[PDB]
């Protein structure tokens, strides 16, 4: 349906949880014969004010996208938002288990998936702030799709930056230098993030290459990696990293946003690239 009964909707186990909120595996089971399908179901931890308007944005951010690259929404119920369910479940996982069986083509069908979904969240005013492989799902084999829209905003028609009040609480070494610095979020921060995303697809996500580990080496955590990135250091190509697709890395972290190149600017060449692999 659009609307689901709580008392149908049952629990199995939790996908993830993080903020006040948690993603849920349950059986939309209105039989009660365990035949019923399978959906993710989100709710909060907190039953105060911002946090339920925060969710309540959520919902309708979610429901209003349309894209093949972007997890599904199905309805919600009444306090929880139902949402499809994909039992591969994310992307840092599967390249981490797949290692082996993935190329370089596949990797790029990959980056192109996300770019396009990108492209597409972009035409809708609406910043993700929490692009990394840990919020990617596999859809499929050949199939990637953007999920946790728990940060995203959308920009007013008058603005194209967002600037956030608190500090961030996800992995540091995700974030433009203008979010460290400032809290200001744009699809510009979205790209710098999305360059992380190639990072983490051509290193498969090994943490012995992870951005973590790679900081850590390259020596307050938050100012020494704005110093860092401020004197112009960056992530060292994956190994046996495509120096193209290194280069396009290098594009996405350029220090300026107004620098960085648009994701309907990335995509054909993301195309390009997978089609000469
Ligand atoms: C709770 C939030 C902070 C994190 S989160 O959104 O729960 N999250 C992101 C994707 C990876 C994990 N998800 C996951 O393993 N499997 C899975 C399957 N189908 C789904 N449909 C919708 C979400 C979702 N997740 C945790």
């Amino acid at each position: 349906p659009t609307i689901f009964e709580e008392r149908h909707l049952k629990y199995i186990s939790q996908l993830g949880k993080g903020n006040f909120g948690s993603v849920e595996l349950c059986r939309y089971d209105p039989l009660g014969d365990n035949t019923g399908a399978l959906v993710a179901v989100k709710q909060l931890q907190h039953s105060g004010p911002d946090q339920q308007r925060d969710f309540q944005r959520e919902i309708q951010i979610l429901k209003a996208l349309h894209s093949d690259f972007i997890v599904k929404y199905r309805g919600v119920s009444y306090l929880r938002l139902v949402m499809e369910y994909l039992p591969s479940g994310c992307l840092r996982d599967f390249l981490q288990r797949h290692r082996a069986r993935l190329d370089a083509s596949r990797l790029l069908l990959y980056s192109s998936q996300i770019c396009k979904g990108m492209e597409y969240l972009g035409s809708r005013r609406c910043v993700h702030r929490d692009l990394a492989a840990r919020n990617i799902l596999v859809e499929s084999e050949a199939h990637v799709k953007i999920a946790d829209f728990g940060l995203a905003k959308l920009l007013p028609l008058d603005k194209d930056y967002y600037v956030v009040r608190e500090p961030g609480q996800s992995p540091i070494f995700w974030y433009a230098p203008e979010s460290l610095s400032d809290n200001i979020f744009s699809r510009q921060s979205d790209v710098w993030s999305f360059g992380v995303v190639l990072y983490e697809l051509f290193t498969y996500c090994d943490k012995s290459c992870s951005p973590s580990a790679e900081f850590l080496r390259m020596m307050p955590a938050l100012s020494r990696l704005l110093e860092l990135l401020e004197e112009g250091q960056r992530l060292p190509a994956p190994p046996a990293c495509p120096a193209e697709v290194h280069e396009l890395m290098k594009l996405c972290w350029a220090p300026s946003p107004q620098d960085r190149p648009s994701f309907s600017a990335l995509g054909p060449q993301l195309d390009m690239l997978w089609s000469g692999s």
